[PDB]
């Protein structure tokens, strides 16, 4: 795998939701091992090429994939998120965000998941679903 360039189209580009079932464990295998390579704590589908609503994430109170994603809940108003990404290197933006927020998907399994997280971890899980959105800070 490889994390495009700054310029790919694939960065503005709609992720394809996952069919229900499908596998995709060698692509979060692959996702995963691309975002530790790279010192990251994120990272999205389309960062690597991969127009897959997939997102993996090593933050302080969650790590693995989500399949699917989707914020179902959050916290009114917005905190101060400095954020960078690995397909920006150098780039910190100030991100506004939810102080917490409430995520649903699935896991490598297609075990249905629910991810409660505040602060970093949420600003990280906010931050990857953009992605699939082809929405970039
Ligand atoms: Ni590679
Ligand atoms: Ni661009
Ligand atoms: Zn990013």
């Amino acid at each position: 795998m490889k994390i495009l360039k700054d310029d790919a189209p694939e960065l503005h580009a709609i992720a394809a939701e996952v069919p229900h079932g499908e596998d995709v464990k060698d692509l979060v295998l692959d996702m995963t091992a691309a975002m530790t390579a790279a010192g990251g704590i994120g990272l999205a589908g389309n960062q690597v090429g991969v127009l897959k609503r997939i997102i993996v994430l090593r933050c302080p109170t969650f790590k693995g994939c989500v399949i699917n994603p989707i914020i179902t809940r959050h916290t009114d108003g917005h905190v101060y998120s400095p954020e960078g990404c690995l397909s920006y290197p150098g780039k910190t933006v100030a991100k506004k965000r939810r102080n917490k927020v409430v995520v649903e998907g699935y896991d490598m399994d297609w075990q249905p998941i629910t991810i409660a997280a505040k602060g970093l971890t949420a600003f990280c899980l906010q931050h990857e679903i953009d992605h699939l959105n082809g929405v970039t800070i």
